[PDB]
Formats: structure tokens, sequence, C-alpha cells
């Protein structure tokens, strides 16, 4: 089936790869030409242009991934998606806590802060390196995550 | 003692917090104007005098959590050259930077956007109606291989 990846930097390529593994066709949008694979559909331009999303089959796609590094444009897309393609589901890259609150305020709950999960994991590797069993090191990580994300939403919930 | 966190932006604070949860004392180094937080020194983390002040002599672990990839490697070398008893975890910006850590024998690193991207794509898969078990198994296999094959090809770096 059909997925639109807006932004194809370090973030969007990982997601792109992950999903093609299960055999989802992709339509990629990115600033600036590189070189590119057949076997996908690629348009160069501002992802926050409606004409361009429509060309990536935004009309009939199932999911839109927002994987660009510019946080204002990212929100600008979320709105166009709502305004014009309400049948489109949206996952989104959030830069930091503040950006994540803004997604929440527009009712986007499926996002991920870009450096958070790697930082948590670096800190799990840290804890093991100080001689904590991987089970306790990883349990520490989970409880830390769960709460941080929980409490991030809780406060968002009181707009 | 305990742990030296070099760089205290978004990356270093998460790690800082995680570890202080278990009660590890921290010495933080950062370039730039902070708001109040353990033991904090403002300056270039890639200065030896400054690491020494963060107790680099007697610390156990050094976390490299800064956004500048050249400085990051510059520290790794000083750590090797002068504090070989110091273990090192490190933030890598991208695949190319990860290859460079590897070339200096640093294997304990993490690409900054990688694990979040993988997870965004797991959330993607669930949203298209794949059970969280298969969605998450897809993620693992994807990771395991990517990191595996990264270590493989580090050897042909230019
Ligand atoms: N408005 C936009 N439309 C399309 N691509 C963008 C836009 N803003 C940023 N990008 C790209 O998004 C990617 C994010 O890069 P990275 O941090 O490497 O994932 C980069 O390739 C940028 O050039
Ligand atoms: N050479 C350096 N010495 C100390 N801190 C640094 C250096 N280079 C970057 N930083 C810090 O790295 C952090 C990057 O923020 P973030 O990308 O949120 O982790 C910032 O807090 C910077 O002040």
């Amino acid at each position: 089936n059909s997925v639109i990846i807006a932004g194809y930097g370090r973030f969007g390529q990982v997601v792109g790869r992950l999903l093609s593994a299960q055999g989802y066709h992709l339509s990629i949008l990115d600033h600036s030409p590189s070189q590119i694979d057949m076997l996908n559909k690629v348009f160069y331009g501002d992802a926050a242009r409606k004409d361009l999303l429509e060309a990536a089959g935004a009309k009939d796609a199932q999911l839109l991934v927002i994987a660009i590094d510019a946080p204002d444009k990212a929100l600008e897309i979320v709105e166009l998606a709502h305004k014009h393609y309400p049948q489109l589901k949206i996952v989104a890259r959030a830069i930091d806590r503040r950006h994540a609150y803004q997604y929440l305020r527009l009712g986007v709950t499926s996002f991920k802060r870009e450096t958070f999960d790697s930082a948590v994991n670096l800190g799990i590797e840290a804890l093991t390196l100080l001689g904590n069993s991987s089970t306790v090191a990883e349990r520490a990580g989970d409880l830390f995550s769960q709460h941080d994300n929980a409490s991030l939403h809780e406060l968002a919930a009181l707009w």
C-alpha cells in the first residue's frame, strides 16, 4: 500500500527502509535533487505545498510521515493534511519537547522526539557499562521513557 | 566522580536525568549559557584542563553528547591519549560519523535520530493495522541488521 514520506534525510530514509521491508510502496518528497532508486516515486520540492502532496498521491495515500527538520513547516503540513486529506493518518518527527506540545495541541499524538530514544538507549548502554545487568539497565530505561512521555501528554491534556 | 557528561543539550539532559535517577553523580560540561540544573563547568569540552576539572582523572565513564562531530572525535583521542581508564559512550550524528568512531575503536555509540526513526516507523506499522508484536519485531530485525551491517562496512571508509 501507499505511504508519503515528506523529508528524506537521515530520519526519512530509516523509516523509508523500515516500511519497504514490509513492502509498502513509497512516495518521497525532499528539498534538493540527489540521485534516486527506481523500484518508489520521488518529487523534489517544498513538502508543505499542496500541489506537491497531491502529486505524491496525497488524495489516495493511507499514511503521511513527516520526517523533515523544519518544525514550523512540519505543523503547516499537519494542518493541510487535516484541512484537505482528513482520511490521511499522520506520524511525525518532533524536534524537542516544545515542538511535541504543538503537535499535541493539533491533536497529533503519533510522534517521536528525534534524539530521545537514542539518548535513552545510550544511557542504557551507559548503565550496563557501570555493571548493571541489561535487565535492570533496560527496566530503568522503560520506566524513564513511559513516565516522560506520559507526563508530557498529561500536561498537554490541560491546554 | 561518577560520570562526565560532555554537552548538555537535548541529548545530554536525557542521559543526565536517566543516570541521576539511579543516583550517579555527574559532572556536566557545556559551551553555552545554561539555566540552573550537579557539578557544572562552562567551556569547550575538548579542552584537557576542563575535563581534568570535571575529574576526568578519576571518573569512570565519559558520555559524549555534543552536536559537533569533529570536536567529538577530538575528545575521544584525548580520552585515549590521557585517560585510558575512562570508558566512553558517544552520540554519533549519522552513518559517516559512526564510521569514524569505529575507526578509533569506539563501538559504544548511538546515531542520534536512528532509534526514534525506527520507532516512528513502528507506530506507522501499527497505524496501518499490524499488531504491535509484528510491528515491533519488524523494528528489531531492521535495527539488528542495520547496526550489524554498519560494523561490517566501517572497514571501507574514505
Ligand atoms: N519543507 C520541506 N520540504 C521537503 N523537504 C524538507 C523540507 N524541510 C526540510 N526538508 C528536508 O528534510 C530532511 C531532514 O534531514 P535529516 O535531519 O537529515 O532527516 C533534509 O533532507 C531536508 O533537506
Ligand atoms: N565543544 C563543545 N563543548 C561543550 N559543549 C558543546 C560543544 N559543542 C556543542 N556543545 C553543546 O552541545 C549541545 C547540543 O544540543 P543538543 O543537540 O540538544 O544535544 C548544546 O547544549 C551545546 O551547548
